[PDB]
């Protein structure tokens, strides 16, 4: 299951919630095909690895996380671990997103 974020408290609350496990955030934008590519394998990461935490923030709807994210490239994956940031990239590469998460579990 993936998170839908629509609130910075929304957000914040969710790298709260977390405990010990590592978070996965997908920022992505609607006019962005890869980011809609990406989607379902996204989804399916999350099925796959219960044991993880996976939110989706698009980036019109939550501009202030957006913004304060400092996201550039869509589609942006950041990870954390305890509300710190311990990973991130940019672009729709399945195979990199995965073996980023086997790294940060």
């Amino acid at each position: 299951m993936v998170k839908q974020i629509e609130s910075k408290t929304a957000f914040q609350e969710a790298l709260d919630a977390a405990g010990d496990k590592l978070v996965v955030v997908d920022f992505s934008a609607t006019w962005c095909g890869p980011c809609k590519m990406i989607k379902p394998f996204f989804h399916s990461l999350s099925e796959k690895y219960s044991n993880v935490i996976f939110l989706e923030v698009d980036v019109d709807d939550c501009q202030d996380v957006a913004s304060e994210s400092e996201v550039k490239s869509m589609p942006t994956f950041q990870f954390f671990k305890k509300g710190q940031k311990v990973g991130e990239f940019s672009g729709a590469n399945k195979e990199k997103l995965e073996a980023t998460i086997n790294e940060l579990v």
